[PDB]
């Protein structure tokens, strides 16, 4: 674990993350797709060896020692809000168990189904609190990636009004 378990936000590529592993923002077929998941194809391309896994799940590919935890959010525009909010919850809680089993002290992590996934709907808040709700009782330090100048904002507003 980290001495003293912490969240912090970076607004940049989460493919140039300091971490000890990182969460790609998957789709369920294992595709390269776009945003944060091409990113991530193109930086770590072995660990999308049968990397594909249903929605709510969460599977580990290792790139050489590198892990890859592809956490497969809902895609709002074809879930209803709830069954979506179901899952979404469901995809980090499983990145929590992968966190924990691979003994990791750290994780890079993107806000999931906030991007192509989320239906045209502004999702920080919903997608940022079930971060939260799986990764508190985790002892790694978590660094969240984005990219929006008013999400770094927000997210280190949210993570600051908590300690
Ligand atoms: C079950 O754990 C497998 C594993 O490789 N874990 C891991 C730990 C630290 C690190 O920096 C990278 C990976
Ligand atoms: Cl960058
Ligand atoms: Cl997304
Ligand atoms: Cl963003």
């Amino acid at each position: 674990g980290a001495m003293a378990p912490s969240y912090r936000v970076k607004r940049m590529d989460i493919a140039k993350n300091d971490e000890e592993c990182v969460v790609n923002a998957a789709n369920p077929r294992g595709l390269p797709g776009d945003g944060v998941c091409k990113a991530v194809y193109k930086k770590w391309p072995e660990s999308f060896k049968n990397s594909a896994t249903p929605v709510g799940t969460a599977k580990t590919v290792m790139c050489g020692t590198y892990p890859v935890i592809h956490a497969v959010g809902p895609n709002f525009s074809n879930y209803t809000e709830s069954e979506g909010d179901r899952e979404l919850a469901a995809a980090y809680r499983e990145v929590a168990k992968e966190v924990t089993r691979l003994g990791v002290n750290s994780v890079a992590i993107p806000l999931l189904s906030t991007g192509v996934y989320s239906g045209g709907k502004d999702r920080l808040t919903q997608s940022l609190n079930h971060l939260f709700t799986a990764m508190d009782s985790t002892d790694a330090d978590v660094v969240i990636y984005c990219r929006d100048k008013e999400w770094e904002k927000k997210i280190s507003e949210a993570i600051q009004m908590r300690t």
